[PDB]
This record gives structure tokens, C-alpha cells and sequence, in this order.
């Protein structure tokens, strides 16, 4: 066969799969995936099926219910999404290579014929507030709004839930929580205004800095009461004492956020809107919100009517051709993002009238794995790892901000650098054990032999370690600075994992206010129009630190429905 549904139709009617009058039920493809799950079982029960030593298409780290025909399309080819990140080898019945060509907000006035239809017939749907993206700030901004009595939307534009924020690993930052007393740790939220301060350079709005702080707290609280385990308390850089919460053992803080605000939004049965991405929000005649005009992959062009739209989109980090015309040092670099990161939202923003800010200051994670591509988080040089180069010597403070350790890495030979630890550093952050399993964690019982694997200088590299674990002894740093050191790197074997920046967040975005209200140029608020998360501009100036965006998603999200409802 050279498609899924001809396969199947050798020995089964049309109705096995669609509906009555084979119209299909909505953008999430909802009563024609129960069918799919009617004969072959729920993913898991397919997964027990799947299964690889260290991999398994059908049971992955993605939080939420993941559709079927988020990778079998039925009519045509179709390609497995985990290829946008990885190479696994799979053999998918029908598959093709993984490619992603979304059309531009400005190509899709293309369809000027589609959209005038559209906007000429009733809305489909009439409620309160919409909120574009199912990311961190996105269900935050749902679930607050619909707690405070008003009636939501929430649409987005991929097959699957999360956008970035279900990749998080480090942490949540927030201070002063009743989990950080209980790990005997003392901050405050002046100390953490003022870190934040100073490692954006000075350049982040002081007064959503100010909400940042002051809501940190009352965020870590708000998602523990919903159910997630936030009482890990590790640190990450630039920062002055341990901070950056998470799951019990040092598990991602990502997924689990996510999954906690999935299962909430089930509980109060949000409406949900899978393959669906908002194209135009809609003004009345003195320039307020009326609703917005959607693109539904399966069912085409519509309208929502509403008082208020939350944008909820996330950053533009995964588009280097954007991010290469604002920072041209960053042109060509690999990305640790999700496939659809690519500014439509702001797109979106500006064509409303909103006004952008500082789209200059885009950051590169230091650590991107060279052999998977992926992230690397920085809890592990925060739980203890260090940093060394081909020669097998220290170079950088591990622990300080991400532009100086993106450029200490490019100035070493071969423009990259490796992490280096032991076990008692693996058994503190259980996300190593996730770098292990796909196979780019080298490991060895000696640092002479695990030089000769990786190729850097054997004995430099056990002279190297020894030193430092002697510093450690000391309480100082006396070569690079380090401010913490945690752990000495003597227990059991040792760890390897080659490293290089990556394009990772982009922290300029639409104005807007300490309410979340979105502003023109001329610094006057568009009625009915709010903005949350990355997609923002003015929270974390020219640097943001680890853990402060799962802090701003969370905060913000929570506002801007808040404020939503109340506008009405
Ligand atoms: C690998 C990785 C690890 C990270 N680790 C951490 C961590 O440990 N700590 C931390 O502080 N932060 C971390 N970050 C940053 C953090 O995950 C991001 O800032 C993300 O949380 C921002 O969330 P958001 O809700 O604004 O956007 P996202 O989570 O990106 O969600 C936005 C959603 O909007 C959808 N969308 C876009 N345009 C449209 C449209 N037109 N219509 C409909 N839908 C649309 C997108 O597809 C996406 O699903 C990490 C980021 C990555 C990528
Ligand atoms: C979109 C909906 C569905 C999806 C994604 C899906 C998935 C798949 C896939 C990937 C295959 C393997 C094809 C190949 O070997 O070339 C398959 C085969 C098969 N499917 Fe489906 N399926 C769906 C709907 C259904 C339904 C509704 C039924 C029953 C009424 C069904 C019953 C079967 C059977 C009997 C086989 C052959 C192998 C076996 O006996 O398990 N499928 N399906
Ligand atoms: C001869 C039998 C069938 C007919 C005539 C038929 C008809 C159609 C049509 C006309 C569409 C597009 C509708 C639109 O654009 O609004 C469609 C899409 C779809 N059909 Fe079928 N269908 C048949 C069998 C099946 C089977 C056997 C399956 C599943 C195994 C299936 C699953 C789907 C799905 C998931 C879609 C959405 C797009 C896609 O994945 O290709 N259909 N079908
Ligand atoms: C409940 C939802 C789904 C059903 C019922 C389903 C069905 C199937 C079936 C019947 C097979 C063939 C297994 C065999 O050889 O015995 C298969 C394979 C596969 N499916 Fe799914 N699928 C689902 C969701 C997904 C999703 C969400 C993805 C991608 C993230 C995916 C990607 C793949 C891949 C890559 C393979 C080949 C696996 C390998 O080579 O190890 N499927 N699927
Ligand atoms: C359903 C699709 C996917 C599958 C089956 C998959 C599978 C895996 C596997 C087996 C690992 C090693 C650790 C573990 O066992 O969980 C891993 C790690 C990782 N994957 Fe995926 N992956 C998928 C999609 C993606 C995508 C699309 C991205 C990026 C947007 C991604 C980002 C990462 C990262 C950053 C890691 C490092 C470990 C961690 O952060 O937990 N994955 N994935
Ligand atoms: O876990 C990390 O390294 C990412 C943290 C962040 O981007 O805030
Ligand atoms: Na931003």
C-alpha cells in the first residue's frame, strides 16, 4: 500500500474510522483517534509493543495525551515527530523525511479569498477569552481565568502540548518558599530582584522585575496546591544562593509542570484546540478586542468572538534566520527548541497594533550536546561538574552568566569543551541519568582512560581534577572564582559530555505593562489585549538567568487571565 487508510481498507469499511457522514469532528481529530485507540489500544498499551533498550516512539518524555495522527496521517505520508530532534532508528509504516515549511503570517494574506468568507459568516464560537498557546504561560492564563468565572478557548497551533516549556530541566526560580526552609536555605525576594538586575545588565523594566520577585512565592505555591513537587532546591548561575526549584531527586521541572497543568485544565473541562493557530486578532471600530481569526489544519478558517485575546505564543529562538538579522553572531548555531518556535505570535502582536522591545539581546545556552543535539542542562554544573577544554584544563567560573561562558567555550579549541563528573554528582540530579541513556555521557574508571576515549590530555585532565577537589576542600577557588563548590568529584566512576552554545531563548518581545496589557509605540494600552511568557519583551533584559523563565511563565500566565476575567 502506499498510504495508512489503503492499508486498512482491504478489510475495513470507511465508518471504521469516520463518523456517519464522514465529516471529521474537529481540529483535534477527536472521535476519529478513539477509533484508532478502539482497535490497537491507548498509546501505552501500542508502546508495550514498541519497545527499544533505550527508546520507544510511543513512550517518550512528552506530557498530556499525545494523538496518533500527531505522526500516521491516514491519506498520505507522514513524518514521526521525534525526528525534529533526533535520529532514532525507526521504521514507521509510511513515513517520510521530517521536514517543517509553516507559511508566514505575512503569506498566509494569500488566502484573501478564504478569510473574507470567513469573517462574513457568524462566529463559530462566542465565549470570553481566547488564549493562544498551550506552553507554561498559556494553561496559567486558562486556568486563572476560568477560576476567576470566565468561559476560555485555548488553541494550539502543533499536534502536541507544551511548546519549549515541556523541555525545562534546571528549574523554577522563587524566593522566600516554605521548600527552600525546609532544605535550610535563606533568601529573600530583594536578593533575588537584585540578582536578576544585575545579570540582565541593567536593562530589564525594573517594575516587572519587581512582579517577578514579589509573585515568585505565591507562583511555587499555586502550582504545589494543584500538585506538583517543586521540593528540590538546586542552583544555576548568576546566582547568589540555591533557588531554582524542582522535582524530588533533581528530575526535569518541565514535563512535570506541564503534566500538572494539563490534568488541571482536564478537571475543569477547558476546551482545547489541537492543529489550530491563530492568524488575526480582531478590533471593533474605537480600536478594542472583538475575537480572533484561526486556521484550523483540518477545518479551515473561522472566527471566535470575545472581549479579550491573551498572546501566549512563545520565543523565536528555533528561527535562525530571524535571530541571525537582530545578533549576527549567532548566525548558522544549532537550536535547543521546539519545531514551531518561530515568532508567528509576534507577528500577530504587531499587525494589532502592539509595539516591540528589546529584540536585540538573544541568548546562547553554553552547553548544547555535540553528539545529540539537545540540551544539557546547566543543574549539572550547578549540582558540581566542572568545565574543561582539549587540554584538559579548567578555563571558565562554571557557575557565572550565560553570555561569558558561551564565549569562554567558542574560545577553546575546536570551539567546544566537556563536561566532567563523577558519581556522586549523577546520584544528586536524576535528569544525568536521561543524558546516559541517550548515549552521550562516555564514562570510565580512571580520568587517563577517559581521556584517551574522548581525545583530551589524560594526565592534565586527573591533574586537573585533583586540584580542583582540592580547592573544594579549601572553600575556594583561587584559579577561576567559582562562588559554590558542592560536591569534590571522587565517588566511583567518572563522566564525559562534549558541549557548544546553542540558540536557546529570545528575551525581546511585545511591550508590556505590569498588568500583562499589551501597548503601542506611543505607550497606550490596546483594550482587551494581554501578553504572557517569552513572547514578551522587558522581564529579562539583555541576559536572562537559569530558572527565571519557568518563574515568568507561571507569575505572568496567572496575571494576565486574572486580568482577562476582570476586563471581562
Ligand atoms: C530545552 C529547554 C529547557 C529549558 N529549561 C528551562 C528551565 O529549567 N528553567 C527555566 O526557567 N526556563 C527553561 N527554559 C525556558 C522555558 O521553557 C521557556 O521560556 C518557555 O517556558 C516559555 O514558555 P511559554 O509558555 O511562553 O512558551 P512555550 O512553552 O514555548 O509555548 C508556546 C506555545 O505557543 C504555540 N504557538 C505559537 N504561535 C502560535 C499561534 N500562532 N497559534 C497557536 N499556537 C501558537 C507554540 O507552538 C507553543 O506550543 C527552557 C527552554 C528550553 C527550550
Ligand atoms: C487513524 C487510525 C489508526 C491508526 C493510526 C492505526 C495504526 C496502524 C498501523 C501503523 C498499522 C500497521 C500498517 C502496516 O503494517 O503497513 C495498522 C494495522 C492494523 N490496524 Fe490500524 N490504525 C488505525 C485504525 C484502525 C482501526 C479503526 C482498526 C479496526 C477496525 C484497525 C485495525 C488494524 C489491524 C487489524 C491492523 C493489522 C495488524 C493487526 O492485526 O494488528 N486500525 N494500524
Ligand atoms: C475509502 C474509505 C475512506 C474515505 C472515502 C475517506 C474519506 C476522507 C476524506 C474525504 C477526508 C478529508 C476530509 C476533509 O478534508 O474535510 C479524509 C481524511 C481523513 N481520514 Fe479518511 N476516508 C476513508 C478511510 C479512512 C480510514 C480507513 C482511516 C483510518 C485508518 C481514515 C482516517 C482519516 C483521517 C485521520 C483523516 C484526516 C487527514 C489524514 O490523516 O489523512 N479514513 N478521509
Ligand atoms: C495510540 C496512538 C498510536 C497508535 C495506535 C499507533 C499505532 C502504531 C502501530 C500499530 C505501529 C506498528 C507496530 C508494530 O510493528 O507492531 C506503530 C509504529 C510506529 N509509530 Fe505509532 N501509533 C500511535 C501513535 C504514534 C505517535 C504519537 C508517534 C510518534 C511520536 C508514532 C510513531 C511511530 C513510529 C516511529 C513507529 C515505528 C516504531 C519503531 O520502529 O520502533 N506513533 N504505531
Ligand atoms: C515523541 C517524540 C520523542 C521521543 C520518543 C524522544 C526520545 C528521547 C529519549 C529516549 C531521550 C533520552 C532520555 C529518555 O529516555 O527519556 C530523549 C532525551 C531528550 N529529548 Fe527527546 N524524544 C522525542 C522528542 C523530542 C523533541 C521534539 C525534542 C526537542 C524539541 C526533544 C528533546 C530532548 C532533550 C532536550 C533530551 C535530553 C534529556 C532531557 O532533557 O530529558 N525530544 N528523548
Ligand atoms: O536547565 C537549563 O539549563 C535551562 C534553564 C533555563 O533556560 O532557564
Ligand atoms: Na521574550
Amino acid at each position: 500500500a502506499d498510504n495508512l487508510a489503503e492499508f486498512h481498507v482491504q478489510n475495513q469499511e470507511c465508518d471504521s474510522c469516520h463518523t456517519p457522514d464522514g465529516e471529521l469532528s474537529n481540529d483535534s481529530l477527536t472521535y476519529e483517534n478513539t477509533q484508532c485507540v478502539s482497535c490497537h489500544g491507548t498509546l501505552a498499551e501500542v508502546a508495550e509493543t514498541t519497545k527499544h533498550e533505550h527508546y520507544n516512539a510511543h513512550a517518550s518524555h512528552f506530557p498530556g495525551e499525545v494523538a496518533c495522527t500527531s505522526c500516521h496521517s491516514a491519506h498520505e505520508k507522514s513524518m514521526v515527530y521525534c525526528d525534529s530532534c533526533h535520529s532514532f532508528d525507526f521504521n514507521m509504516p509510511y513515513a517520510k523525511k521530517w521536514l517543517r515549511d509553516e507559511p508566514t503570517i505575512a503569506e498566509l494574506a494569500k488566502d484573501k479569498s478564504e478569510r473574507q468568507a470567513a469573517l462574513a459568516s457568524a462566529p463559530h464560537d462566542t465565549v470570553d477569552v481566547v488564549v493562544v498557546g498551550s506552553g507554561g504561560a498559556g494553561f496559567s492564563a486558562a486556568i486563572s481565568a476560568t477560576d476567576s468565572g470566565a468561559k476560555v478557548i485555548l488553541i494550539e497551533k502543533e499536534p502536541v502540548i507544551g511548546g519549549n516549556a515541556k523541555l525545562a530541566a534546571g528549574g523554577m526560580n522563587a524566593a522566600w518558599t516554605d521548600q527552600q526552609k525546609a532544605k535550610k536555605i535563606t533568601d529573600s525576594p530583594e536578593l533575588m530582584f537584585e540578582d536578576t538586575m544585575k545579570g540582565g545588565q541593567n536593562i530589564n523594566d525594573p517594575a516587572l522585575v519587581k512582579v517577578l520577585s514579589s509573585h515568585s512565592k505565591d507562583s511555587v505555591d499555586w502550582m504545589t496546591a494543584m500538585g506538583a513537587d517543586l521540593t528540590d532546591v538546586g542552583m544555576m548561575g548568576g546566582a547568589s544562593v540555591n533557588r531554582a526549584h524542582r522535582p524530588t531527586g533533581g528530575a526535569g521541572v518541565g514535563a512535570h509542570v506541564v503534566q500538572v497543568l494539563y490534568d488541571n485544565a482536564v478537571k475543569r473541562n477547558i476546551d482545547l484546540r489541537m492543529n489550530t493557530r491563530g492568524i488575526e486578532v480582531l478590533k471593533d471600530d474605537k480600536g478594542t478586542v472583538k475575537g480572533i481569526l484561526v486556521k484550523g489544519m483540518y477545518k479551515g478558517y473561522y472566527w471566535v468572538k470575545a472581549d479579550a485575546v491573551i498572546l501566549a505564543t512563545g520565543g523565536f529562538a528555533k528561527n535562525n534566520e530571524r535571530v541571525a538579522k537582530l545578533d549576527p553572531s549567532l548566525k548558522g548555531f544549532i537550536s535547543t527548541n521546539q519545531p514551531g518556535a518561530v515568532g508567528d505570535g509576534l507577528d500577530v502582536a504587531e499587525n494589532a497594533g502592539g509595539a516591540l522591545k528589546d529584540m536585540q539581546y538573544i541568548q546562547a545556552h553554553p552547553t548544547l550536546s555535540v553528539k545529540g543535539g539537545v540540551m544539557v542542562t546547566e543543574a549539572v554544573r550547578g549540582n558540581g561538574a566542572i568545565l574543561v577544554n582539549r587540554e584538559g584544563k579548567r578555563f571558565v567560573n562554571e557557575i557565572t552568566t550565560r553570555d561569558k561562558a558561551s564565549a569562554a567555550i567558542l574560545a577553546q579549541t575546536g570551539k567546544s569543551a566537556y563536561l566532567i563528573f563523577d558519581d556522586s554528582v549523577r546520584k544528586s540530579l536524576s535528569k544525568i541519568d536521561k543524558y546516559i541513556g541517550l548515549g552521550v555521557a562516555p564514562t570510565a574508571d580512571s580520568l587517563v582512560k577517559l581521556g584517551k576515549m574522548e581525545g583530551i590530555d589524560g594526565k592534565a585532565l586527573t591533574e586537573t581534577v585533583a586540584r580542583y577537589n582540592s580547592l573544594v576542600s579549601s572553600g575556594k577557588d583561587t584559579d577561576f572564582e567559582r562562588p559554590n563548590l558542592p560536591r569534590a568529584l571522587n565517588e566511583g566512576n567518572y563522566y564525559a559530555i562534549e558541549v557548544t552554545p546553542g540558540v536557546h531563548a529570545t528575551m525581546g518581545g511585545v511591550m508590556i505593562d505590569t498588568k500583562a496589557e499589551v501597548m503601542n509605540a506611543k505607550k497606550q494600552v490596546i483594550p482587551g489585549l494581554y501578553g504572557a511568557g517569552e513572547v514578551t519583551g522587558g522581564v529579562h533584559g539583555a541576559n536572562r538567568l537559569g530558572g527565571n523563565a519557568i518563574s515568568d511563565i507561571i507569575t505572568f500566565g496567572r496575571l494576565a487571565g486574572e486580568e482577562a476575567a476582570k476586563y471581562s
